[PDB]
């Protein structure tokens, strides 16, 4: 598959110039991050990728920039002592950035080609291609994940209906927390309950709360049981083939949680994926897909109810669960006996609102959400629900 290998090669070419960018910046005592350059590159790209989703394209380009900076910081570390041979430094503006701008545009052509042909991405080819880069797994995962979303495209008249009846049917799971759940008073609570309410208020809508779940989520969506759904729903490619997504409202990735008393025997992916480790997981969502793809040796227990699954780690019946880092960090605080077992997340994942596939609904919801993330303290809402703002 020419198209895919060509796209991966052009991305590695971009990353391969970055030691040279770092030598220049080291020599001139310049920071790694140049935000003005970043914005110029991002705006050029979105204006040349209009047929692609702009949020996905910016995430994909942003992650290449994040990969580029990590590489540059690898080099900065090297250059303590060593130093740049000052006679070797290559011009950032005359030499290096024109080349990056050119690669930029070639990457764009190839995205357009892959999109049009419906290039089926192979995660195994990506990995083989990028394995040699000194880049942490989250960055490498984001590179592939956002690329895949950029490359996936039967709509509904959801907005038309809503503008008549003003009745926003909002699908919730009530098993996640901090996103959606019940207090021990019984009432719906979460980041997503409040998000959904603020969205209703500002559109002039009333909410019917429809109960869904991870195993029936997409089935419930295809049957048109809700109009949107919020419950810390991961934005994935598979979901986006059938449904739509808002702008992302949280960025993270999967980590491990287990008992503090076990952490030395479990603080590595290698140490966790052994025969003797018992993995517990909730059915039907990104937790399940992850551990099915990520693990070869560990036996996996399905635990149907996500509100009670952490009790199995506490009690000793399972050893580790892979889940969203924001969940792991909340449960590590709720339960003193538990700790997050890994240094850093293994994956890249964002939370977005699931939408029925109506592009006008998406435009309007995206406009509001991004306004909201600008204009209201999102930090304090997360925090209000037990999320340490870090
Ligand atoms: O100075 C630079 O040009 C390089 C490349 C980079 C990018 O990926 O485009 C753009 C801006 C900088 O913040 C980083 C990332 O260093
Ligand atoms: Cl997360
Ligand atoms: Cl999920």
């Amino acid at each position: 598959n020419h198209s895919e290998q060509t796209l991966y090669q052009l991305m590695s070419e971009r990353l391969a110039l970055m030691p040279e960018v770092a030598k220049y910046k080291w020599h001139h005592n310049l920071p790694i991050e140049d935000l003005a350059r970043e914005a110029m590159v991002l705006e050029r790209t979105v204006s040349r990728t209009t047929v692609l989703d702009p949020i996905h394209t910016k995430t994909f380009f942003g992650l290449q920039m994040t990969a580029a900076k990590a590489i540059q910081a690898n080099v900065f570390q090297s250059l303590t002592n060593t130093d740049v041979v000052a006679s070797d430094v290559r011009s950032l503006n005359d030499d290096l950035r024109p080349k990056l701008t050119l690669l930029g545009d070639q990457i764009i052509e190839q995205l357009l080609i892959s999109y049009q042909n419906g290039t089926p991405l192979n995660r195994a080819h990506f990995d083989a291609h990028f394995a040699h880069f000194e880049l942490n797994p989250q960055i490498k995962d984001g590179l592939f994940k956002s690329l895949e979303l950029v490359l996936t495209p039967d709509p509904r008249d959801t907005l038309a209906r809503l503008e008549k009846d003003k009745t926003l049917r909002v699908g919730v799971t009530l098993d996640y927390e901090p996103f959606s759940y019940q207090d021990n008073e019984g009432n719906r609570a979460g980041i997503d309950i409040e998000l959904a309410t603020a969205l209703a208020k500002e559109f002039g809508y009333r909410i019917v709360w429809v109960k869904t779940s991870w195993p029936t989520l997409m089935a419930d969506a295809e049957d048109n049981l809700f109009d949107i759904a919020l419950s810390g729903i991961s934005i994935t490619a598979q979901r986006q083939h059938r449904m739509m997504f808002s702008a992302p409202y949280h960025t993270g990735g999967k980590t491990a949680i287990g008992r503090c008393s076990s952490v030395d025997e479990l603080n590595t992916l290698a140490l966790i994926d052994r025969a003797e480790t018992r993995i517990i997981v909730n059915p039907g969502g990104t937790n399940e897909r992850f551990v099915r793809s990520a693990l070869t040796n560990a036996s996996i227990r399905i635990h149907p109810d996500n509100r009670t699954i952490f009790n199995e780690l506490v009690s000793g019946t399972a050893d580790a669960m892979f889940t969203d880092s924001i969940e792991a960090q909340l449960q590590a605080t709720k339960h003193p006996s538990l700790c997050v077992l890994l240094d850093q997340p293994l994956t890249f994942q964002q939370k977005g609102i699931l939408l029925q596939p109506d592009p006008e609904l998406k435009k309007r919801i995206d406009t509001w959400l991004l306004d909201y993330l600008s204009s209201h303290d999102v930090s304090a809402l997360f925090s209000k629900h037990g999320v340490d703002p870090d």
